[PDB]
């Protein structure tokens, strides 16, 4: 790895239940996932998770927790993927579809897993307990993982 792309994601949070939304083009197209995108220059990290879930699901929030750090190394690639992860346990105005993605509440006992990127069922558990993570993940194409570390952590 010789370079680095900065990525968000969010998650939104009620009791019992989770909001993703289905990724109608683009990077990882096909699978479910929160809510995200890259930082420009000129924007802080939080504020550029705060844009991307706005304009893909028409929600904002007003406290927003971050909890995770994972990096992501895909073989045959020089970038790194630097992935900021946030939850918010409250929301502002309702989910709407977007062009980008379709949102869609989860209860715990129904999260689509196997139509997610392969990290997510091993962080999922540690984001429901309101924990923080740190994380690295090496993938061979977009569905093998090659290596993996993570750990919770008190601050990030
Ligand atoms: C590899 O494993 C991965 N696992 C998970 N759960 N999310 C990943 C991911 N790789 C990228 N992302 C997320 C970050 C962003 O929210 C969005 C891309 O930003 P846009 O292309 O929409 O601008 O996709
Ligand atoms: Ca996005
Ligand atoms: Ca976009
Ligand atoms: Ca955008
Ligand atoms: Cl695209």
């Amino acid at each position: 790895m010789f370079t680095s792309k900065l990525l968000t994601l969010v998650l939104v949070v009620q009791p019992g239940r989770v909001l993703l939304g289905m990724k109608k083009r683009g990077f990882g197209a096909g699978k479910w996932n929160g809510f995200g995108g890259k930082v420009q220059t000129g924007e802080t990290i939080e504020q550029a998770a705060r844009r991307e879930l706005l304009e893909e699901s028409g929600l904002t929030v007003d406290t927003l927790h971050k909890i995770g750090n994972i990096k992501f190394e895909f073989i045959g690639e020089t970038e790194l993927m630097d992935v900021h992860i946030f939850r918010a346990d409250n929301y502002e105005g309702e989910p709407a579809e977007s062009d980008e993605m379709r949102p869609q509440w989860f209860d715990i006992d129904k999260i689509p897993f196997s139509q997610m990127w392969a990290d997510d069922i091993l962080w999922f558990p540690l984001m429901l307990q309101k924990k923080r993570f740190l994380g690295y993940f090496k993938f061979q194409g977009h569905d093998v993982i090659v290596e993996h570390k993570l750990d919770e952590v008190e601050d990030l």
